[PDB]
């Protein structure tokens, strides 16, 4: 065709996950809880709002099988999953704050299944790129467990696709959510096939994971990579280490696919970070990789949306990531004034030591 | 044994979208009264208001606001939540005319709306009338002190009292607060007061990212001693908990084990140079699953009675900020060198 | 064509309505007000997540224009309009419940002018019938005031398009909100060429309205009949109502447009009225209408969003409105054994009473 | 002078939805706190609490509960919020202690969870524990009482309590509410007792629709001359404010100024024949707009004092429900037949 083709992934089902449930402890309940809806709903209804949604192509997910799920996590992972979704009123799963409504199991299969969705639509160059608002998040999925909001690991699951059943022999997983994929890097440990690459809070979430010599095991030597920056970092750290350590980690491994774990709980505003990110880092970053992307693989990449938890502020940070690839600039972030003069734009001394640390493990990737 | 605790019912009745802009309209708003209502209950469900005094808070006047505002702050003010306003600033003033004449020896006042922000023109930042500044104020006209200290550990830059008693050495003003967080162009090292005030504001700007490690440092490298080289009467202490490790307006770490020490170092002090006299108001804070704990910590300092855990401990344990860096350092032994001039 | 063609209008700005805003009189404020735009939202969901939606044709909304909005309101009703909207923090407007966002007077040009574009397509035979699921309402907003939560009135306005534009003659407006459509029967009430009709709980809201005696004036004469029922009448009442009086006023007036106001606030579980309409009762209310219009104008007839406020139970009156108009039963009405068995099926001597009276009126529809 | 009023933070401390159904979540579900605590901060804003006697909760203890409740029950709702279900039937048992032995004349307590679902065997309808019954039992076990009144009007059956002492006609049990509202499928005027109950249960099922004009008459032609009849030593009223104009799980029509003439006609005939030895504890109720005005009304038939007015009362008084109408009057005429067998 000779239509500029964006895709976006989207289903009313991601925006009703049952987010709903101590007294000993005197825990007060909490009603509207840290993962409501609310958040990523806000930025599905601004793409529409803004106008965005006229240059987008809307991609219809599918429910992942049983047998895409099995490609990366156990079947008891899977088992427990089914288990606790066919209970009268749901309930917890993996750890303490990752829960599933009854019937929820559903809103996972099509959450994994839109990744997938959007990878077979990119691979085959039906679309040039896009992205997934899909909830629930994936990153934290290991393959044994469930944890931190996430039942499913979708990039992963979207990988293991795009190799098992696309025909493609390398893929890379570029991780931006503000937690460490702790689940992605479990998963690929040992598989120099799919390069995953972390940036991430030092020391956020999961607490004891995401360090710098976390860089995989075996045949997977060198081909996991994380970015643990120091807390306070803002788009002068994000930039500089997408500029000196991801973007040339990329080149080196030389990906047939690039799939970007896209979260925006590293903004200024979200109260699971303490990173400073604005939208027109965002932006940034996007654009970095769609810029990557063409140089090194005819722009064969594609964004699925993984945390953020402000409400006010990650619609404009996922609408910059959006205009990035629509080439649209439609709406002003209305924040970028204030935002600015905060800090974090500037590259401090010990936000570039780790960065420069990092960029010498580039050297390991073949 | 006398420990007083300043809250009313109406303290949380306190009650910008735009829509060509595509900023959609938000039904909870930032300063949502759950937070610190919250704060409250806990206060009440963990026991701890065994352990402390109930004080009735009582309208402020017109008169003790114009003290330290412009009659045109209060007839914009005026021009029905100004009862609220009143009753919040009067909660200050309660506890302090309590401290000050031994009925009790310390307390806290759980008051809303805030006032760090509100300078002596304008009213800004959630805050309507300078609550402490209020205070302070009564406590020097009517209750006859002549040196007060406002030590303002609230995350943001608490430039309503810093332009109040800008040209003033009989108020010393402490503001340590994330760096050009709220509002972002002041609160700088070099705003030291003015005339006779020159020495008497002193501003610890820390880093974004700072946590316990950088804070209880600060505390006790120039908190402290600028408070024993200025001898006060009454020490009040703004008490935001918008510098925890949860709170969305902040990017700091600290943890409701870091503010019990902050406040242990303020009433040990206290008690070392001016009988104890020292009393604590609610500033700001956004976190409803945190900021109770946080509070409650301060509570517990002043009790002495540690009847809950903080469910977070291990976690933000694990996460950092307890650490002081070189940059949080240089930036707090930089504020040191400025209490020769107190 | 050879397709069923069912229109739905929405747009994701009927969802973002300002519905923000005394101490004196120990009023504490509330957070999430009566009308939040939650509830008309999880309807709209329910029609994408039941598949609903794969039954019907979307037809997008246009902003009526200040002469649309002119045929029926006065100049000063649209100036203040305006002016509030204009305001930095919007304001009340009209009456001391309806509110204006900054800038929310847009919603308010699309709420008429979805229910135009449906009108346009349902006379021009694009589109056999269909459901307008707009906010703000319309039917309380008169020549010379909103209130009610209505700024400007959309059937009226509609019909008034209809007239005007597309050549209509006769037009019937047929309100089955649970309150007084005054704002409706003001704009007609000297005007045979619209027969306004409203079923209502008797004085619920105006509480000085729509009573049976109030028949329009002039060469209205006649052209406007009110059936107040009486609080806690069920489907009994109602579906008695559309039969002995409802349905045999459209059959004698002839109307070339039947438009109906759909308000769901009759229901069961709504706050806002006494009355006990379940999901089968506004089905079959539906159903009458479509039955009859197709009888008497080749099934021109439509339905436009008025009021409603159980985000529990309106998603499922409103389904099951829609699935009159599919013919597609894809859902359950969950509450449908509970609810019927709790009174309001039975006619009741009283209700039908009421009834009996308003039929008499038709006698001088000509 | 001693009105009892018993609160505590934790009865606002209370902590279905089915995908395959497209059953959306709800986030804010019926039952939350924030109905219940407005009634109870409107009682402290109104300066109504000046009025009051305030009183602690303590406990209820198990066997408090298995006075009334099978240990099956009990195993049940143990197998934490049971801790607050305790308190809740400890509040209606502290402020039947205290009219008892004449420390207070009356009182209300705003317990939460509330109760009058609760059988012998099984908890339901958001109830735990039944707290009147708990109460009544007591009352006669404990403190030596021989007649009980229970008079229930939330808007709903109190099935629980109807069945708690069916065969006891040591505890005259009335409930008016809506006609098959909830449970749907109980509630009937047939539901008399059996065996030494037969004739001591009493329901009055009031048509939907129905408002203070049939309220009222139900209070004055059956409930007041069926306590005259009983004579009891006290009497317990089960206060739901869910039959109010604007709750959403009723259809019927009472106002703030309804719910005031019927605490003030128990109060009256309480008064009158059993030395005023009178309480209330809260039931249900749902509009978190309207139910603190209801509250309150009652509250204020007890002090006497009116220091507020319903913002609705010229509102509510134009929409009916203030008329009786036949089909009303027939219900309440046919229950009334039912007091000769008292
Ligand atoms: O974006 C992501 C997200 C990864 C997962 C991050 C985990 C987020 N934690 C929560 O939501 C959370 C965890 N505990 C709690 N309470 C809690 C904490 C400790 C013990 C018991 C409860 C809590 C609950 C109610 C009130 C107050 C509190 Cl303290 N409340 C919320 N990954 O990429
Ligand atoms: C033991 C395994 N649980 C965790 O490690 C865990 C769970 N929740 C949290 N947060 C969390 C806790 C309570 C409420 C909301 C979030 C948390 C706290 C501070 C900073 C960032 C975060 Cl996410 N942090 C860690
Ligand atoms: O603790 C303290 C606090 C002092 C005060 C700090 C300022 C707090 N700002 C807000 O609450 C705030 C400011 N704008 C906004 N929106 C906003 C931003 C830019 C333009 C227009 C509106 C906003 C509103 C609705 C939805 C989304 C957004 Cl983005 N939303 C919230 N001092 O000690
Ligand atoms: N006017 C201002 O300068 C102004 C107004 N709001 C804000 N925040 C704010 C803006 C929107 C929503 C909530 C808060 C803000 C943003 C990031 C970090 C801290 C804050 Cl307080 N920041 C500055
Ligand atoms: O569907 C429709 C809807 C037609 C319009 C119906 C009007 C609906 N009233 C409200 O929303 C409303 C009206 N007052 C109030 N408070 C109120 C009542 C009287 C005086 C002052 C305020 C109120 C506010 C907060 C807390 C408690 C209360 Cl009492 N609170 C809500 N038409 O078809
Ligand atoms: C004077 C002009 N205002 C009204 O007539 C008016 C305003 N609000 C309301 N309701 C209302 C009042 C307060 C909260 C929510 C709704 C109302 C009350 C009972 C039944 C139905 C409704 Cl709608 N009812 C009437
Ligand atoms: O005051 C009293 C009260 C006594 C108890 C009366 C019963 C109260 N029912 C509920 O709260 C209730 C019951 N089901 C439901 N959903 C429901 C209905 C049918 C099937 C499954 C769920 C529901 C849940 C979420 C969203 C939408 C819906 Cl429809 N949602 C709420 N007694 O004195
Ligand atoms: N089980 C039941 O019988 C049951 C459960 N919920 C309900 N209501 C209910 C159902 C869903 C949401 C909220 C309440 C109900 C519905 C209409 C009127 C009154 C009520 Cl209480 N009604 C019965
Ligand atoms: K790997
Ligand atoms: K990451
Ligand atoms: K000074
Ligand atoms: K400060
Ligand atoms: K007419
Ligand atoms: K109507
Ligand atoms: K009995
Ligand atoms: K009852
Ligand atoms: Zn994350
Ligand atoms: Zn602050
Ligand atoms: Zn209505
Ligand atoms: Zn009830």
């Amino acid at each position: 065709g000779h239509m500029k083709k964006i895709g976006y992934v989207w289903d009313t089902l991601y925006s009703w996950v049952d987010t709903g449930t101590n007294l000993s402890k005197r825990i007060q309940p909490i009603t509207h809880h840290m993962n409501h809806p609310d958040t990523k709903r806000r930025f599905n209804e601004l793409v529409m709002t803004s106008g965005q949604i006229d240059f987008l192509t809307p991609i219809k997910p599918y429910p992942a099988t049983d047998a895409d799920i099995l490609r990366v996590h156990d079947k008891q992972l899977l088992d427990n999953a089914k288990n606790v979704s066919n209970k009268e009123c749901g309930g917890d799963i993996g750890d303490r704050v990752t829960h599933l409504g009854n019937g929820g199991i559903e809103i996972a299969y099509l959450s994994a299944g839109g990744a997938i969705e959007l990878t077979k639509k990119v691979i085959s160059g039906e679309l040039h790129t896009g992205y997934a608002l899909v909830s629930p998040p994936g990153h934290h999925a290991t393959k044994k467990d469930s944890m931190g909001f996430c039942i499913f690991n979708n990039t992963s699951i979207a990988a293991a696709y795009a190799k098992d059943i696309l025909g493609l022999k390398r893929v890379a997983i570029v991780d931006w959510d503000v937690h460490h994929g702790n689940g992605t890097q479990d998963i690929w440990w040992e598989d120099s096939s799919v390069l995953t690459i972390s940036i991430h809070q030092n020391k956020c979430f999961p607490t004891n994971s995401g360090f710098i010599n976390e860089r995989g095991a075996g045949n997977g030597f060198g081909y996991n990579l994380n970015i643990p920056l120091p807390p306070g970092s803002g788009n002068g750290a994000y930039i500089y280490a997408f500029e000196k350590v991801i973007v040339p980690a990329l080149k080196k491994y030389e990906p047939e696919l690039i799939i970007v774990g896209s979260g925006f709980d590293a903004s200024i505003l979200d109260p699971l970070s303490r990173m400073m990110v604005s939208s027109e880092g965002f932006k940034k970053m996007a654009s970095l990789i769609l810029e990557v992307s063409n140089e090194i693989n005819g722009g064969k990449c594609l964004f699925v949306q993984e945390g953020g938890y402000s409400p006010h502020y990650l619609p404009f940070c996922g609408l910059a990531v959006i205009e990035a690839l629509t080439g649209m600039h439609t709406l002003d972030d209305p924040l970028i004034d204030m935002v600015g003069e905060m800090g974090g734009n500037e590259l401090l001394p010990h936000e570039k030591k780790v960065v420069d640390e990092c960029a010498n493990l580039i050297a390991d990737i073949n």
